[PDB]
């Protein structure tokens, strides 16, 4: 199993070839992660390695993977200043991390480049503005002013995937997630809906960046992450194809863990499958995380990574983080040996 890119770096080939391993390994299996937060906002939900360091502090280990997300599409820019809602200032923790022998992993909450300002009227920026299928098309309609924007936003995230490459750091890209789900402008119209002609130009949408990134920006480092909505329906409707796509993703929020539905479904994919984006429903701080370790290890063991989300769904804020990173089948940062 080889990467996407038929030009993959030497870097992301020998990761890859490490994540495709793991689910025959006699000891150390499942990689550990946290999400580190939005590059450059205000507060708790910023960018920084407090999110690492409070696991540190609470378990005495440090994630293997540390997230960042480049975007704040909630956010309104001026019209011409839609590239301002991406910053990758994170990129310089990110590359200590790599350095230290951790993984990085990427999603962005981009804005919407069907309005300019990324404005839609609607009393926030455009995130979770859907669009039609007559007004998505135009993002894909050379000469577009969506388009244009598209190009502009994925010019800026490019420009921060590119530093990373320079410093030789593979990434984890989880672009245009929870795609069946009706919340983010990139996603479905309904709630569960079958929308044939949406899942076509989804799959199209990806597409577009996967060869604007593949061929035009020479973004060799990237392993490229397809993660649905675990508690959404057609969730490969969405799938762009083997050609595209390096590692299966559910985005996997629930009350109980053992509630799981897509594992075999996203299996089919025979690519390395993660739950890269993992927490509670309810933010009430009982989600038993080494509960979520144990049900993965004997209910989901393709499973090859778990990655909680910041704020209320980090394991600190909830309970036995410390037995759930201590694990002896968990891969935390200084557990990683590759070649």
């Amino acid at each position: 199993a080889v990467p996407a890119n038929p030009s993959a770096d030497n870097s992301a080939k020998k990761v890859y070839q490490w994540l495709n391993g793991l689910p025959d390994s006699n000891g150390k299996k499942l990689i550990s992660g946290i999400f580190g937060g939005y590059s450059n906002i205000g507060g708790d939900s910023g960018f920084s390695l407090a999110q690492g360091n409070a696991i540190k502090d609470a378990t005495g280990k440090f994630p293997a993977i540390y997230g960042a997300d480049y975007a704040r599409g909630w956010d309104v820019s001026a019209p011409g200043d839609e590239a301002s809602l991406i910053d990758h200032s994170c990129n310089s923790d990110l590359i200590s991390h790599w350095k230290n022998g951790g993984l990085v992993a990427i999603s962005h909450h981009l804005p919407n480049p069907f309005y300019a300002g990324n404005n839609p009227g609607t009393g926030e920026g455009g995130l979770k503005k859907a669009i039609s299928n007559d007004e998505f098309a135009t993002i894909l309609q050379d000469g577009t002013g969506a388009r244009q924007r598209w190009l502009s936003l994925l010019d800026k995230v490019a420009e921060g995937l590119q530093e990373l490459r320079d410093n030789g750091v593979p990434v984890l890209y989880r672009p245009l997630h929870e795609m069946n789900g009706e919340w983010f402008w990139w996603g479905a119209t309904g709630y569960n809906t079958n929308d044939a002609t949406r899942q076509d130009l989804y799959r199209r949408l990806y597409q577009d960046v996967f060869s604007y990134f593949v061929n035009t920006k020479g973004l060799t480092n990237l392993l490229w992450v397809f993660s649905p909505d675990a508690n959404r329906d057609h969730k490969t409707a969405y799938y762009p194809g083997a050609g595209y796509v390096d590692i299966a993703g559910l985005d996997f929020y629930t009350d109980n863990p053992a509630s799981l539905s897509g594992y075999d479904e996203m299996l089919g994919l025979n690519k390395p499958f993660g739950l890269v984006e993992v927490g509670p429903s309810t933010t009430n701080g009982q989600y038993d995380y080494a509960v979520l370790v144990n049900t993965i290890l004997q209910n989901f063991p393709k499973t090859i990574m778990f990655v909680p989300w910041n704020d209320g769904w980090s394991p600190v804020k909830n309970q036995n983080a410390a037995a759930a990173f201590n694990n002896g089948s968990v891969i935390n940062l200084g557990d990683i040996s590759i070649s």
